[PDB]
């Protein structure tokens, strides 16, 4: 009757799911302000253009993105802990609902309501609230309890950010720490840690996300526990089109330092479970093409790491335990929001109201 | 005993409004960005000094005239050297010092005092919590430079202090400041105050070097969030943009007038810097606040200045340095691997530490 809802912007599980995970991508306004006119329109042009590529790079890569299987399995393990450190909230029915891959908000919506819940937690897989992802996907909800929750039969509550919960800066300094014995113990200090983080359209940084600087402190928090010992830099990845996107790429720095250091290694700060992201643009690209893939590595992703699943567990129970079904910034999160369909009370749409 | 010299440094202001000339001649002197010359700058550099002295002298003319940087560094300076006198014996007597980039005293200048003065040990003190390679960087290069002509043979051993974003004192004196000011506002609407830390911005190119400055400062100001229980709603902002160019978003006059007619108060705090200046008396109280409509609910959280707690985390930090033994923090060495200038130190190792 309770249900935990593991929340992210989704994968195509198989190689295609692709095209329709795209298109629902850049159809998205809340993601990339690409028309606020037209963006569905473009967004079948850019789709039917970028599948060929990204179709196989899922290809070089398995076939498929394993967000979903990394998803259900964290999902399953912290209600499994709930049941144990939460007796008072009966069962916790471990739920997956991506923005833009297979199982969308409203397959699961269904569901729930199937299942029977009463009491549900949207919790956010992005650690680092954006307006374009944790935003986005709530805008989503709220269309959804509008139209299969009309009796607002399920009271909702959001976990809508967490960038220095203890399990995930330990889980993190502890991988950071074990990947630094692969490099030579003479050289070991002087590795350069690359956190690298999806990186953001200028545009949307400049409304005054609050994700760039929530990054930074989860980054920070990591390097005192590692007592900074390493050089350090937060850099970011990904970034499409011609239009502007944040602060130093993590491919170019990694190209220009590759000659000047001793050694370098990612990091995935801005994500919980490997993807298209760290086994492709990070391993096959920026790695294994440069001609320095031996002084360079990743720190493993979190995944299943057991010291963050039970960071996610008390996570979500400090959550129940308590009020707010949001934290303080979301308000001010929504009101510098750009969207054409936003939630304009969050107060209407997390709460009992029955 | 030998004096160690603690010298505060930052870019400066003109002390009052005559200084603007030569305060604005050595900013546009200063090649490590501005232009690209050597031989024809020595003119040009006064060419645009001219033209913009007098919009700037107006600006200083309009806070009582003059910059008040140079008053607060030497007093700050003065209050931490006469605690290390007590809490650091063994290097003791610290004698202050400050050295501007662009403001008098210049780095020469300073130097020549120190050498006068019989100073075998320093501590090049940035007053910048949040290391950016334009700001402390630039010191640093201008530090070498002098080094090299006015003291070849070495006399002084240098070391540095690069940056302290999460000093302990400074979160205090930040939080106690945010919540004083955050009193003096209604109390059934003190919670939905919105807290705009506010820094100086940078241009879009200078953040995509990779330079250090825009996630330190958001270091800062979680943790000063995380003593105030984030009990407001808050955000990390950018002022001082100017020009054509594409400058590090989140405009802190764009999104105040943006939030006005929604939010029923704002506060702006000056994370990134550690006195008044041009910056919070001007831009912020006369720009943002003084000429919006909603000036009766917009508040500015008062500078750290003369801050007691404030000054007793400076001189942990400094007693600290001393005794690590480290000549700079580990960070340094790719922050000038990433900084892009036309004269820069090519080994730090031989900056700082003893050469006799």
């Amino acid at each position: 009757p309770t249900g935990i809802v593991l929340m992210n912007m989704g994968g195509p599980s198989k190689v295609e799911e692709t095209y329709d995970f795209l298109y629902q991508l850049f159809a998205d306004n809340d993601l990339i302000p690409i028309s606020a006119k037209y963006q569905k329109t473009i967004a079948k042009y850019i789709a039917k253009f970028r599948t060929p590529k990204i179709e196989k790079q899922y290809r070089e890569i398995g076939g498929g993105s394993p967000i979903r299987k990394w998803s259900e399995y964290q999902a399953t393990e912290v209600c499994k802990i709930l049941d144990k450190t939460c007796p008072e909230t009966a069962p916790h029915k471990p739920y997956v609902a991506f923005r833009y891959a297979k199982p969308l908000t409203a397959e699961t919506y269904k569901q729930m309501l199937k299942d029977g819940v009463k009491k549900a937690v949207a919790f956010s897989q992005y650690p680092h609230f954006s307006y374009s992802t944790t935003g986005s996907s709530i805008n989503e909800l709220w269309r959804q309890i509008k139209a299969l929750d009309s009796e607002r039969s399920i009271s909702w509550s959001v976990i809508d950010r967490w960038p220095t919960n203890e399990g995930l800066i330990k889980a993190f300094s502890e991988n950071i720490t074990k990947k630094l014995q692969e490099f030579p113990q003479p050289v070991r200090d002087k590795v350069v840690l690359l956190f690298s983080a999806h990186s953001l359209p200028m545009d949307v940084v400049n409304t005054g996300d609050a994700y760039p600087a929530e990054v930074a402190a989860t980054v920070y928090n990591i390097m005192q526990k590692l007592k900074f010992k390493n050089p350090y830099r937060l850099v970011w990845q990904s970034q499409v089109g011609p239009k502007p996107w944040l602060g130093a790429q993590t491919a170019e720095i990694a190209e220009f330092l590759g000659p000047k250091v001793d050694g370098l290694m990612f990091i995935p700060i801005a994500f919980t479970s490997d993807h298209i992201e760290t086994l492709h643009e990070i391993d096959l690209g920026v790695i294994g093409e440069s001609e320095y893939k031996d002084k360079f590595k990743r720190c493993e992703s979190l995944n299943g790491n057991q010291t963050f699943i039970e960071g996610m567990a008390d996570l979500v129970k400090s959550h129940l335990q308590s009020n707010q079904l949001y934290s303080n910034q979301l308000p001010l999160d929504f009101a510098l929001g750009k969207s054409n369909d936003p939630v304009k009370d969050l107060s209407l749409v997390f709460g009992n109201h029955e």
